[PDB]
Protein backbone atom coordinates (compact mmCIF):
# COMPACT_ATOMS: atom_id res chain seq x y z
CA UNK A 1 0.00 0.00 0.00
CA UNK A 2 1.98 3.00 -1.29
CA UNK A 3 3.33 5.80 0.87
CA UNK A 4 1.09 8.92 0.80
CA UNK A 5 3.98 11.21 -0.19
CA UNK A 6 4.15 9.48 -3.57
CA UNK A 7 1.16 11.57 -4.51
CA UNK A 8 2.99 14.81 -3.85
CA UNK A 9 6.10 13.58 -5.72
CA UNK A 10 3.90 12.55 -8.62
CA UNK A 11 2.17 15.89 -8.80
CA UNK A 12 5.56 17.64 -8.81
CA UNK A 13 6.63 15.25 -11.64
CA UNK A 14 3.41 16.02 -13.54
CA UNK A 15 3.77 19.82 -13.21
CA UNK A 16 7.42 19.56 -14.47
CA UNK A 17 6.42 17.47 -17.51
CA UNK A 18 3.01 18.94 -18.36
CA UNK A 19 2.74 22.31 -16.65
CA UNK A 20 2.22 25.32 -18.87
CA UNK A 21 4.03 28.64 -18.34
CA UNK A 22 1.89 31.13 -16.38
CA UNK A 23 2.82 34.35 -14.51
CA UNK A 24 1.71 35.21 -10.97
CA UNK A 25 0.52 38.61 -9.61
CA UNK A 26 4.09 40.00 -9.53
CA UNK A 27 4.90 38.68 -13.03
CA UNK A 28 7.12 35.84 -11.70
CA UNK A 29 7.00 32.67 -13.85
CA UNK A 30 5.61 29.26 -12.82
CA UNK A 31 4.87 25.95 -14.43
CA UNK A 32 1.07 25.47 -13.81
CA UNK A 33 -1.66 22.72 -13.96
CA UNK A 34 -5.28 23.52 -12.98
CA UNK A 35 -7.01 20.95 -10.63
CA UNK A 36 -5.26 18.45 -8.38
CA UNK A 37 -6.16 16.36 -5.42
CA UNK A 38 -4.37 14.17 -3.03
CA UNK A 39 -5.46 12.12 0.04
CA UNK A 40 -3.36 11.64 3.16
CA UNK A 41 -4.31 9.14 5.80
CA UNK A 42 -4.20 10.48 9.36
CA UNK A 43 -4.77 7.00 10.86
CA UNK A 44 -1.81 6.16 13.15
CA UNK A 45 0.50 8.39 11.07
CA UNK A 46 1.01 12.08 10.35
CA UNK A 47 1.71 13.45 6.84
CA UNK A 48 4.88 15.50 7.60
CA UNK A 49 6.73 15.05 4.32
CA UNK A 50 10.01 13.13 4.42
CA UNK A 51 11.71 13.93 1.11
CA UNK A 52 12.81 17.14 2.79
CA UNK A 53 12.80 18.31 6.37
CA UNK A 54 9.62 20.30 6.85
CA UNK A 55 9.65 23.10 9.41
CA UNK A 56 7.29 21.42 11.95
CA UNK A 57 8.01 23.89 14.80
CA UNK A 58 6.90 26.73 12.58
CA UNK A 59 3.74 24.81 11.39
CA UNK A 60 2.79 24.35 15.05
CA UNK A 61 3.55 27.87 16.21
CA UNK A 62 1.78 29.58 13.30
CA UNK A 63 -1.34 27.37 13.63
CA UNK A 64 -1.52 28.08 17.41
CA UNK A 65 -1.27 31.80 16.52
CA UNK A 66 -4.13 31.56 14.02
CA UNK A 67 -6.25 29.76 16.61
CA UNK A 68 -5.57 32.69 19.03
CA UNK A 69 -7.04 35.02 16.37
CA UNK A 70 -4.02 37.31 16.66
CA UNK A 71 -3.25 40.15 14.27
CA UNK A 72 -0.07 40.90 16.24
CA UNK A 73 2.99 39.65 14.27
CA UNK A 74 5.11 40.00 17.46
CA UNK A 75 3.21 37.07 19.08
CA UNK A 76 4.80 35.08 16.20
CA UNK A 77 3.34 45.01 14.16
CA UNK A 78 -0.38 45.47 13.44
CA UNK A 79 -0.96 43.20 10.39
CA UNK A 80 -4.73 43.63 9.97
CA UNK A 81 -7.15 40.64 9.62
CA UNK A 82 -5.15 37.39 8.87
CA UNK A 83 -6.20 33.77 9.23
CA UNK A 84 -6.83 34.08 12.99
CA UNK A 85 -9.01 37.19 12.80
CA UNK A 86 -11.20 35.64 10.05
CA UNK A 87 -11.16 32.19 11.76
CA UNK A 88 -12.29 33.70 15.11
CA UNK A 89 -13.91 37.11 14.32
CA UNK A 90 -15.34 36.88 10.78
CA UNK A 91 -17.03 40.19 9.86
CA UNK A 92 -16.43 42.08 13.13
CA UNK A 93 -14.86 45.47 12.34
CA UNK A 94 -11.11 45.49 13.01
CA UNK A 95 -9.49 48.38 14.92
CA UNK A 96 -6.00 47.74 16.38
CA UNK A 97 -4.36 44.38 17.21
CA UNK A 98 -4.72 45.09 20.96
CA UNK A 99 -8.51 45.65 20.87
CA UNK A 100 -11.27 43.51 22.35
CA UNK A 101 -13.30 41.22 20.04
CA UNK A 102 -15.16 38.87 22.43
CA UNK A 103 -18.61 38.01 20.96
CA UNK A 104 -17.68 40.01 17.79
CA UNK A 105 -18.04 38.45 14.32
CA UNK A 106 -18.68 34.79 13.50
CA UNK A 107 -16.30 32.44 15.23
CA UNK A 108 -15.86 30.03 12.28
CA UNK A 109 -13.58 27.70 14.16
CA UNK A 110 -15.81 27.31 17.25
CA UNK A 111 -18.79 27.00 14.94
CA UNK A 112 -17.04 24.08 13.26
CA UNK A 113 -16.27 22.37 16.55
CA UNK A 114 -19.89 23.00 17.80
CA UNK A 115 -21.50 21.55 14.61
CA UNK A 116 -19.32 18.44 14.81
CA UNK A 117 -20.66 17.76 18.28
CA UNK A 118 -24.36 18.79 17.57
CA UNK A 119 -24.72 17.31 14.10
CA UNK A 120 -21.77 15.11 12.77
CA UNK A 121 -23.71 14.33 9.61
CA UNK A 122 -23.80 17.99 8.52
CA UNK A 123 -22.47 18.61 5.00
CA UNK A 124 -21.82 22.28 5.81
CA UNK A 125 -18.97 22.10 8.29
CA UNK A 126 -16.86 24.71 6.50
CA UNK A 127 -14.34 27.38 7.50
CA UNK A 128 -12.79 29.91 4.99
CA UNK A 129 -9.53 31.92 4.97
CA UNK A 130 -8.90 35.10 2.98
CA UNK A 131 -5.66 36.57 1.70
CA UNK A 132 -5.66 39.92 3.66
CA UNK A 133 -4.77 41.94 0.54
CA UNK A 134 -8.03 40.94 -1.07
CA UNK A 135 -10.17 42.43 1.75
CA UNK A 136 -9.83 46.15 0.85
CA UNK A 137 -9.76 45.21 -2.87
CA UNK A 138 -13.47 44.43 -3.52
CA UNK A 139 -16.91 43.73 -2.09
CA UNK A 140 -17.48 40.06 -1.21
CA UNK A 141 -13.94 39.00 -2.14
CA UNK A 142 -13.32 35.28 -2.78
CA UNK A 143 -11.73 33.18 -0.05
CA UNK A 144 -8.17 31.98 -0.60
CA UNK A 145 -8.86 28.59 1.08
CA UNK A 146 -11.99 26.70 2.17
CA UNK A 147 -11.76 23.80 4.60
CA UNK A 148 -14.62 21.21 4.97
CA UNK A 149 -14.79 18.67 7.75
CA UNK A 150 -16.63 15.35 7.56
CA UNK A 151 -17.50 12.78 10.25
CA UNK A 152 -18.40 9.14 9.76
CA UNK A 153 -17.80 6.25 12.24
CA UNK A 154 -16.25 8.50 14.90
CA UNK A 155 -13.49 9.63 12.39
CA UNK A 156 -12.92 13.25 11.47
CA UNK A 157 -11.80 14.02 7.82
CA UNK A 158 -10.79 17.38 6.33
CA UNK A 159 -10.70 18.67 2.82
CA UNK A 160 -8.72 21.82 2.04
CA UNK A 161 -9.45 23.53 -1.22
CA UNK A 162 -6.94 26.27 -2.11
CA UNK A 163 -7.47 28.42 -5.12
CA UNK A 164 -3.71 28.27 -5.75
CA UNK A 165 -0.96 26.31 -4.32
CA UNK A 166 2.82 26.92 -4.38
CA UNK A 167 3.92 23.25 -4.75
CA UNK A 168 7.53 23.73 -3.62
CA UNK A 169 7.16 25.88 -0.54
CA UNK A 170 3.51 26.33 0.51
CA UNK A 171 1.97 22.83 -0.09
CA UNK A 172 4.11 20.69 2.25
CA UNK A 173 3.67 23.35 4.95
CA UNK A 174 -0.17 23.35 4.40
CA UNK A 175 -0.51 19.53 4.37
CA UNK A 176 1.11 19.50 7.82
CA UNK A 177 -0.82 22.49 9.02
CA UNK A 178 -4.34 21.21 8.17
CA UNK A 179 -3.40 17.76 9.28
CA UNK A 180 -2.47 19.18 12.65
CA UNK A 181 -5.73 21.26 12.79
CA UNK A 182 -7.60 18.01 12.09
CA UNK A 183 -5.75 16.19 14.90
CA UNK A 184 -6.57 19.10 17.26
CA UNK A 185 -10.30 19.19 16.42
CA UNK A 186 -10.59 15.39 16.48
CA UNK A 187 -8.95 15.47 19.90
CA UNK A 188 -11.38 17.91 21.45
CA UNK A 189 -14.51 16.31 19.84
CA UNK A 190 -13.52 12.78 20.94
CA UNK A 191 -13.08 11.56 17.37
CA UNK A 192 -10.20 9.76 15.57
CA UNK A 193 -8.43 11.56 12.69
CA UNK A 194 -9.42 10.12 9.37
CA UNK A 195 -8.23 11.59 6.00
CA UNK A 196 -6.79 14.88 4.93
CA UNK A 197 -7.67 15.69 1.40
CA UNK A 198 -5.77 18.47 -0.39
CA UNK A 199 -7.35 19.95 -3.44
CA UNK A 200 -5.96 22.77 -5.57
CA UNK A 201 -7.03 25.17 -8.22
CA UNK A 202 -3.78 26.55 -9.89
CA UNK A 203 -1.11 24.17 -8.65
CA UNK A 204 2.24 25.72 -9.66
CA UNK A 205 5.97 25.38 -9.36
CA UNK A 206 8.01 28.64 -9.35
CA UNK A 207 10.76 28.54 -12.07
CA UNK A 208 13.50 28.99 -9.53
CA UNK A 209 12.30 25.87 -7.67
CA UNK A 210 12.51 23.43 -10.63
CA UNK A 211 16.07 22.35 -9.96
CA UNK A 212 15.77 21.85 -6.26
CA UNK A 213 12.46 19.90 -6.85
CA UNK A 214 14.15 17.85 -9.58
CA UNK A 215 16.59 16.59 -6.82
CA UNK A 216 13.87 16.12 -4.26
CA UNK A 217 12.12 13.74 -6.83
CA UNK A 218 15.21 11.47 -6.70
CA UNK A 219 14.59 10.83 -2.97
CA UNK A 220 12.63 7.88 -1.57
CA UNK A 221 10.02 8.72 1.11
CA UNK A 222 10.49 7.17 4.59
CA UNK A 223 7.54 6.09 6.79
CA UNK A 224 5.59 9.10 7.99
CA UNK A 225 5.98 10.03 11.63
CA UNK A 226 3.32 9.85 14.33
CA UNK A 227 1.87 12.83 16.16
CA UNK A 228 1.13 12.53 19.90
CA UNK A 229 -0.94 14.90 21.96
CA UNK A 230 0.50 14.47 25.48
CA UNK A 231 -2.40 15.87 27.56
CA UNK A 232 -6.16 15.55 27.59
CA UNK A 233 -7.14 18.98 26.26
CA UNK A 234 -10.67 20.46 26.42
CA UNK A 235 -11.15 23.66 24.44
CA UNK A 236 -9.28 24.46 21.14
CA UNK A 237 -7.86 27.62 22.80
CA UNK A 238 -6.15 25.54 25.50
CA UNK A 239 -3.61 23.85 23.24
CA UNK A 240 0.02 24.88 23.57
CA UNK A 241 3.13 23.99 21.58
CA UNK A 242 4.39 21.70 24.36
CA UNK A 243 1.28 19.48 24.10
CA UNK A 244 2.52 17.99 20.83
CA UNK A 245 5.16 15.45 20.03
CA UNK A 246 6.25 14.31 16.56
CA UNK A 247 7.66 10.74 16.74
CA UNK A 248 9.78 8.71 14.36
CA UNK A 249 10.39 11.57 11.94
CA UNK A 250 13.43 10.79 9.78
CA UNK A 251 13.41 13.16 6.78
CA UNK A 252 15.95 13.69 3.97
CA UNK A 253 17.91 16.94 4.32
CA UNK A 254 16.46 20.43 4.13
CA UNK A 255 16.03 21.93 0.69
CA UNK A 256 16.07 25.69 0.41
CA UNK A 257 13.63 27.09 -2.08
CA UNK A 258 13.11 30.82 -2.02
CA UNK B 1 -6.68 7.55 -24.20
CA UNK B 2 -9.64 6.54 -22.02
CA UNK B 3 -13.12 8.02 -22.26
CA UNK B 4 -13.76 10.70 -19.59
CA UNK B 5 -16.93 8.97 -18.34
CA UNK B 6 -14.82 6.11 -17.02
CA UNK B 7 -13.99 8.37 -14.13
CA UNK B 8 -17.62 8.76 -13.16
CA UNK B 9 -18.25 5.00 -13.54
CA UNK B 10 -15.20 4.31 -11.40
CA UNK B 11 -16.30 6.67 -8.67
CA UNK B 12 -19.73 5.00 -8.62
CA UNK B 13 -17.92 1.60 -8.39
CA UNK B 14 -15.74 2.92 -5.55
CA UNK B 15 -18.69 4.33 -3.54
CA UNK B 16 -20.53 0.95 -3.92
CA UNK B 17 -17.50 -1.05 -2.71
CA UNK B 18 -16.00 1.32 -0.13
CA UNK B 19 -18.66 3.86 0.80
CA UNK B 20 -19.70 3.98 4.43
CA UNK B 21 -23.33 4.34 5.55
CA UNK B 22 -24.23 7.96 6.34
CA UNK B 23 -27.62 9.72 6.70
CA UNK B 24 -28.57 13.00 5.01
CA UNK B 25 -30.54 15.95 6.51
CA UNK B 26 -33.87 14.09 6.22
CA UNK B 27 -32.42 10.86 7.67
CA UNK B 28 -32.35 9.08 4.27
CA UNK B 29 -29.43 6.62 3.89
CA UNK B 30 -26.49 6.91 1.46
CA UNK B 31 -23.24 5.16 0.80
CA UNK B 32 -20.60 7.96 1.22
CA UNK B 33 -16.86 8.70 0.47
CA UNK B 34 -15.33 12.09 1.37
CA UNK B 35 -13.15 13.75 -1.38
CA UNK B 36 -13.28 13.00 -5.10
CA UNK B 37 -12.17 14.65 -8.25
CA UNK B 38 -12.58 14.07 -11.88
CA UNK B 39 -11.40 15.94 -15.03
CA UNK B 40 -13.42 16.26 -18.23
CA UNK B 41 -11.89 17.59 -21.39
CA UNK B 42 -13.97 20.23 -23.17
CA UNK B 43 -11.67 20.22 -26.23
CA UNK B 44 -13.76 19.30 -29.32
CA UNK B 45 -16.16 17.27 -27.14
CA UNK B 46 -18.81 17.88 -24.50
CA UNK B 47 -19.13 15.75 -21.33
CA UNK B 48 -22.86 14.83 -21.58
CA UNK B 49 -22.77 11.35 -20.06
CA UNK B 50 -23.64 8.43 -22.33
CA UNK B 51 -24.29 5.51 -19.97
CA UNK B 52 -27.73 7.03 -19.53
CA UNK B 53 -29.64 9.70 -21.39
CA UNK B 54 -29.05 12.95 -19.52
CA UNK B 55 -31.77 15.57 -19.64
CA UNK B 56 -29.86 18.13 -21.80
CA UNK B 57 -32.89 20.34 -22.54
CA UNK B 58 -33.43 20.81 -18.83
CA UNK B 59 -29.67 21.51 -18.19
CA UNK B 60 -29.85 24.25 -20.82
CA UNK B 61 -33.12 25.79 -19.72
CA UNK B 62 -32.23 25.85 -16.01
CA UNK B 63 -28.76 27.35 -16.66
CA UNK B 64 -30.29 30.09 -18.88
CA UNK B 65 -32.73 30.78 -16.02
CA UNK B 66 -29.92 31.11 -13.48
CA UNK B 67 -28.08 33.48 -15.81
CA UNK B 68 -31.28 35.63 -15.96
CA UNK B 69 -31.08 35.88 -12.14
CA UNK B 70 -34.73 34.86 -11.86
CA UNK B 71 -36.46 33.94 -8.61
CA UNK B 72 -39.68 33.27 -10.54
CA UNK B 73 -40.24 29.46 -10.84
CA UNK B 74 -42.85 30.12 -13.58
CA UNK B 75 -40.09 31.31 -15.98
CA UNK B 76 -38.89 27.67 -15.62
CA UNK B 77 -44.10 31.20 -7.54
CA UNK B 78 -41.75 33.47 -5.59
CA UNK B 79 -38.86 31.12 -4.62
CA UNK B 80 -36.55 33.60 -2.89
CA UNK B 81 -32.79 33.90 -3.75
CA UNK B 82 -31.65 30.84 -5.84
CA UNK B 83 -28.58 30.40 -8.02
CA UNK B 84 -29.54 33.28 -10.34
CA UNK B 85 -30.17 35.83 -7.61
CA UNK B 86 -26.82 35.05 -5.92
CA UNK B 87 -25.00 34.77 -9.29
CA UNK B 88 -26.33 38.20 -10.43
CA UNK B 89 -27.35 40.11 -7.25
CA UNK B 90 -25.17 38.82 -4.40
CA UNK B 91 -26.04 40.66 -1.15
CA UNK B 92 -28.73 43.00 -2.53
CA UNK B 93 -31.85 42.73 -0.35
CA UNK B 94 -34.55 40.58 -1.96
CA UNK B 95 -38.18 41.75 -2.05
CA UNK B 96 -40.49 40.02 -4.58
CA UNK B 97 -39.53 38.13 -7.76
CA UNK B 98 -40.93 40.97 -9.93
CA UNK B 99 -38.80 43.73 -8.34
CA UNK B 100 -35.96 45.72 -9.89
CA UNK B 101 -32.34 44.81 -9.01
CA UNK B 102 -30.24 46.67 -11.63
CA UNK B 103 -26.92 47.80 -10.04
CA UNK B 104 -27.93 45.96 -6.80
CA UNK B 105 -25.56 43.46 -5.14
CA UNK B 106 -22.37 41.99 -6.62
CA UNK B 107 -22.86 40.54 -10.06
CA UNK B 108 -20.59 37.48 -9.56
CA UNK B 109 -21.08 36.20 -13.07
CA UNK B 110 -20.29 39.50 -14.86
CA UNK B 111 -17.39 39.99 -12.46
CA UNK B 112 -16.03 36.64 -13.60
CA UNK B 113 -16.38 37.50 -17.27
CA UNK B 114 -14.81 40.99 -16.67
CA UNK B 115 -11.77 39.57 -14.77
CA UNK B 116 -11.14 37.01 -17.51
CA UNK B 117 -10.85 39.82 -20.03
CA UNK B 118 -8.90 42.31 -17.73
CA UNK B 119 -6.59 39.84 -16.03
CA UNK B 120 -6.61 36.15 -17.35
CA UNK B 121 -3.82 35.23 -14.96
CA UNK B 122 -5.94 36.01 -11.87
CA UNK B 123 -6.16 33.16 -9.36
CA UNK B 124 -9.35 34.61 -7.86
CA UNK B 125 -11.87 34.12 -10.64
CA UNK B 126 -14.50 32.56 -8.38
CA UNK B 127 -18.31 32.47 -8.23
CA UNK B 128 -20.29 30.82 -5.32
CA UNK B 129 -23.82 29.34 -5.07
CA UNK B 130 -25.79 28.88 -1.85
CA UNK B 131 -28.55 26.43 -1.01
CA UNK B 132 -31.44 28.92 -0.35
CA UNK B 133 -32.46 27.15 2.88
CA UNK B 134 -29.12 28.00 4.43
CA UNK B 135 -29.60 31.79 3.97
CA UNK B 136 -32.10 32.41 6.82
CA UNK B 137 -30.36 29.69 8.90
CA UNK B 138 -27.18 31.54 10.03
CA UNK B 139 -24.87 34.52 9.62
CA UNK B 140 -22.25 34.06 6.89
CA UNK B 141 -23.57 30.64 5.81
CA UNK B 142 -21.23 28.41 3.78
CA UNK B 143 -21.68 28.21 0.02
CA UNK B 144 -23.03 24.97 -1.42
CA UNK B 145 -20.77 25.20 -4.53
CA UNK B 146 -17.75 27.29 -5.52
CA UNK B 147 -16.66 27.54 -9.14
CA UNK B 148 -13.11 28.75 -10.14
CA UNK B 149 -12.11 29.61 -13.67
CA UNK B 150 -8.56 29.49 -15.02
CA UNK B 151 -7.06 30.77 -18.29
CA UNK B 152 -3.82 29.70 -19.92
CA UNK B 153 -2.99 29.73 -23.68
CA UNK B 154 -6.37 31.17 -24.69
CA UNK B 155 -8.20 28.15 -23.02
CA UNK B 156 -10.77 28.57 -20.29
CA UNK B 157 -10.92 25.84 -17.53
CA UNK B 158 -13.43 25.50 -14.68
CA UNK B 159 -13.30 23.75 -11.37
CA UNK B 160 -16.51 23.11 -9.46
CA UNK B 161 -16.21 22.25 -5.82
CA UNK B 162 -19.47 21.01 -4.25
CA UNK B 163 -19.67 20.33 -0.59
CA UNK B 164 -21.85 17.31 -1.38
CA UNK B 165 -22.75 15.56 -4.48
CA UNK B 166 -25.65 13.16 -5.22
CA UNK B 167 -23.74 10.78 -7.57
CA UNK B 168 -26.80 9.18 -9.20
CA UNK B 169 -28.98 12.17 -9.97
CA UNK B 170 -27.20 15.50 -9.32
CA UNK B 171 -23.60 14.85 -10.59
CA UNK B 172 -24.27 14.02 -14.26
CA UNK B 173 -26.63 17.00 -14.43
CA UNK B 174 -23.93 19.30 -12.85
CA UNK B 175 -21.08 18.06 -15.09
CA UNK B 176 -23.19 19.08 -18.10
CA UNK B 177 -24.33 22.28 -16.52
CA UNK B 178 -20.87 23.68 -15.61
CA UNK B 179 -19.47 22.41 -18.84
CA UNK B 180 -22.10 24.40 -20.68
CA UNK B 181 -21.42 27.51 -18.49
CA UNK B 182 -17.73 27.12 -19.42
CA UNK B 183 -18.57 26.90 -23.14
CA UNK B 184 -20.76 30.04 -22.80
CA UNK B 185 -18.10 32.11 -20.99
CA UNK B 186 -15.31 30.90 -23.29
CA UNK B 187 -17.51 31.92 -26.21
CA UNK B 188 -18.05 35.48 -25.08
CA UNK B 189 -14.40 36.01 -23.95
CA UNK B 190 -12.97 34.68 -27.23
CA UNK B 191 -11.32 31.69 -25.55
CA UNK B 192 -11.44 27.92 -26.25
CA UNK B 193 -12.95 25.61 -23.60
CA UNK B 194 -10.28 23.68 -21.79
CA UNK B 195 -11.04 21.33 -18.81
CA UNK B 196 -13.92 20.94 -16.45
CA UNK B 197 -12.80 19.66 -13.12
CA UNK B 198 -15.42 18.31 -10.69
CA UNK B 199 -14.45 18.06 -7.09
CA UNK B 200 -16.65 16.86 -4.23
CA UNK B 201 -16.77 16.88 -0.50
CA UNK B 202 -19.35 14.14 0.56
CA UNK B 203 -19.86 12.16 -2.63
CA UNK B 204 -22.82 9.82 -1.97
CA UNK B 205 -25.13 7.33 -3.55
CA UNK B 206 -28.72 7.18 -2.16
CA UNK B 207 -29.63 3.57 -1.11
CA UNK B 208 -32.53 3.43 -3.51
CA UNK B 209 -30.17 4.22 -6.42
CA UNK B 210 -27.72 1.31 -5.86
CA UNK B 211 -29.54 -1.13 -8.11
CA UNK B 212 -30.14 1.18 -11.00
CA UNK B 213 -26.44 2.34 -10.76
CA UNK B 214 -25.30 -1.28 -10.58
CA UNK B 215 -26.89 -1.73 -14.10
CA UNK B 216 -25.57 1.55 -15.40
CA UNK B 217 -21.99 0.24 -14.49
CA UNK B 218 -22.51 -2.65 -16.94
CA UNK B 219 -22.81 -0.17 -19.84
CA UNK B 220 -19.92 0.92 -22.07
CA UNK B 221 -19.60 4.69 -22.69
CA UNK B 222 -19.93 5.93 -26.30
CA UNK B 223 -17.92 8.91 -27.65
CA UNK B 224 -19.07 12.14 -26.04
CA UNK B 225 -21.08 14.48 -28.22
CA UNK B 226 -20.03 17.91 -29.46
CA UNK B 227 -21.68 21.18 -28.49
CA UNK B 228 -22.14 23.89 -31.14
CA UNK B 229 -23.03 27.49 -30.52
CA UNK B 230 -24.77 28.52 -33.78
CA UNK B 231 -24.46 32.33 -33.52
CA UNK B 232 -21.77 34.81 -32.58
CA UNK B 233 -23.07 35.96 -29.19
CA UNK B 234 -21.81 39.04 -27.30
CA UNK B 235 -23.07 39.37 -23.74
CA UNK B 236 -23.84 36.35 -21.44
CA UNK B 237 -27.45 37.61 -21.11
CA UNK B 238 -27.99 37.31 -24.88
CA UNK B 239 -27.80 33.52 -25.08
CA UNK B 240 -31.01 31.64 -25.79
CA UNK B 241 -31.83 27.93 -25.87
CA UNK B 242 -31.95 27.91 -29.68
CA UNK B 243 -28.30 29.04 -29.92
CA UNK B 244 -27.08 25.59 -28.85
CA UNK B 245 -26.84 22.32 -30.67
CA UNK B 246 -25.71 18.99 -29.20
CA UNK B 247 -24.24 16.77 -31.98
CA UNK B 248 -23.52 13.06 -32.18
CA UNK B 249 -25.13 12.24 -28.84
CA UNK B 250 -25.95 8.51 -28.70
CA UNK B 251 -26.63 7.57 -25.06
CA UNK B 252 -27.80 4.29 -23.49
CA UNK B 253 -31.44 4.40 -22.33
CA UNK B 254 -32.81 6.61 -19.58
CA UNK B 255 -32.50 5.34 -16.04
CA UNK B 256 -35.02 6.58 -13.52
CA UNK B 257 -33.60 7.24 -10.10
CA UNK B 258 -35.84 9.05 -7.67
Amino acid sequence: PPHGELQYLGQIQHILRCGVRKDDRTGTGTLSVFGMQARYSLRDEFPLLTTKRVFWKGVLEELLWFIKGSTNAKELGDLGPVYGFQWRHFGAEYRDMESDYSGQGVDQLQRVIDTIKTNPDDRRIIMCAWNPRDLPLMALPPCHALCQFYVVNSELSCQLYQRSGDMGLGVPFNIASYALLTYMIAHITGLKPGDFIHTLGDAHIYLNHIEPLKIQLQREPRPFPKLRILRKVEKIDDFKAEDFQIEGYNPHPTIKME
